DNA sequence: ATTATGACGCT
DNA sequence: AGCGTCAT
């Protein structure tokens, strides 16, 4: 009753940039502009595989994990851009710094948590808070919310997309009691009017698109970004949970969309995520755990606590590559020289890394996959990072490593070598 | 040959 | 510390 907490104390949004990679090469090249298009890495094998795609190319069927000559099958025309290639791998730094720059224009409105290189959550509450003193009690018109959809909206007693989006937005907007400076659907509608004055800013500054949720926690705000996109942002109030997750799939909640959430599915014999809500907290508990099983029993009913954290710089820097088939690593030679490689990338990125942000890391993780292990790391061992030199570092992870060539051969190298991964970690002010 | 990153939990 | 999971 009056002591049962409904997780409304927060205003959590979550902002991802759409089809990011084709954004950052459409920006550069404008004929790639409202095109079919993807991004790819490398072209010899299959055409390069596809890491990110335009939403008139996801039309055709293309997607993410697709080879370029298949996807030239389902969509002739398409339109590619291939990531950079730098001492013989995959070079991500364009990309690293358009994030950076849509990073930077977030953080004048709020402080916000870098959850990948093309999404953060942002903690709103203050923010709100603020607004709603200088709003000194005014309603919110629709025209400050010319892209958000309510979600549940309209209900009850209408062709069009966009006429849907306002009828929905009115009936939310008509039942809002704007007196009550603590209301949570005001506070939620409040920092929608932010969000689109963020998501603005984002476009007029840097020409990207981006998409948003606006609820009460971050798993919420990830699953409400998801409902509308692209180009559109979507607030789910504590009020919507119930119907809306009376047929959402377990696996579409954030953390459930692997192992867990399949056992959660077989363990109980359920589907949706409403259903959790017939089973106790000491229940849900006894079959996944103290943690999960809190975390089950409020996430439910839309209750999350996970803080945004104050964090928009990344916390390691890596540099990995993969040698399939018939490309794996089998001499010492090839060896050194791609951990040498790896290392100067590395050493490039550090060094830009400590200028910019006053850091310098001090550990470095060293991982690597052999040829028929499944897994996708064969062994992490972790060494002292203590100058910023590829030599030296390429030298440390060969150390680390040379205990796993089984080959009676100073030369030869076996198992051969799949994967190779150096990873800048445990930073310190400097 | 579903690649190149990231974050975080477990013991 | 080293390994596993989850995201994509
Ligand atoms: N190198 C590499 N980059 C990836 C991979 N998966 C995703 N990315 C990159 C490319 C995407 O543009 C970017 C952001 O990922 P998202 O899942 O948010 O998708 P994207 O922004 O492409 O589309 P969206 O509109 O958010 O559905 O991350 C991958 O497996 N390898
Ligand atoms: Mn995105
Ligand atoms: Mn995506
Ligand atoms: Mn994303």
């Amino acid at each position: 009753g009056p002591h049962m907490a409904t997780g409304q104390d927060r205003v959590v949004a979550l902002v991802d940039m759409d089809c990011f990679f084709v954004q950052v090469e459409q920006r550069q090249n404008p004929h790639l502009r409202n095109k079919p298009c993807a991004v790819v890495q490398y072209k010899s094998w299959k055409g390069g595989g596809i890491i990110a795609v335009s939403y008139e190319a996801r039309a055709f069927g293309v997607t993410r994990s697709m080879w370029a000559d298949d996807a030239k099958k389902l969509c002739p025309d398409l339109l590619l851009a291939q990531v950079r290639e730098s001492r013989g791998k995959a070079n991500l730094t364009k990309y690293r710094e358009a994030s950076v720059e849509v990073m930077e224009i977030m953080s004048r409105f709020a402080v916000i948590e870098r959850a990948s290189i093309d999404e953060a959550y942002v903690d709103l509450t203050s923010a709100v808070q603020e607004r709603l003193q200088k709003l000194q009690g005014q309603p919110i018109s629709a025209d400050l919310l010319p892209s958000t959809y309510i979600e549940g909206l309209p209900q009850g007693p209408t062709v069009q997309k966009e006429g849907m989006r306002k009828q929905g937005l009115f009936q939310w907007l008509d039942s809002l009691q704007i007196d009550n400076l603590t209301s949570p659907d005001l506070q939620l509608t409040v920092g929608a009017v932010i969000v689109e004055e963020m998501r603005a800013a984002i476009e007029r500054e840097t020409g990207f698109q981006c998409s948003a949720g606006i609820s009460h926690n971050k798993v919420l705000a990830k699953l409400a970004c998801g409902l509308n996109k692209p180009n559109r942002q979507t607030l789910v109030s504590h009020g919507s949970v119930p119907q809306l997750f009376s047929q959402m799939p377990i696996r579409k909640i954030r953390s459930l969309g692997g192992k867990l959430g399949a056992s959660v599915i077989e363990i109980l014999g359920i589907e949706y995520m409403g259903e959790l809500t017939q089973f106790t907290e000491s229940q849900l508990q006894s079959h996944f755990g103290e943690k999960n099983g809190s975390w089950l029993y409020a996430m439910c009913r839309g209750i999350e606590h996970d803080p945004v954290k104050p964090r928009q710089l990344p916390k390691t820097i890596g540099c990995s590559k993969n040698f399939p088939g018939k490309t794996a690593l089998a001499t010492r030679e090839q060896v050194q020289w791609w951990l040498l490689q790896l290392a100067q990338e590395l050493e490039e990125r550090l060094t830009k890394d400590r200028n910019d942000n006053d850091r310098v890391a001090t550990q470095l993780v060293v991982s690597i996959r052999v040829q028929g292990d499944k897994r996708l790391s064969s062994l992490r061992r972790c060494c002292a990072l203590t100058r910023y030199d590829a030599h030296k570092m390429s030298h440390d992870a060969f150390t680390v490593i040379k205990n796993c060539n089984t080959s009676g051969i100073q030369t030869e190298w076996s198992p051969p070598l799949t994967m190779l991964f150096l990873c800048a970690t445990k930073f310190s002010a400097s």
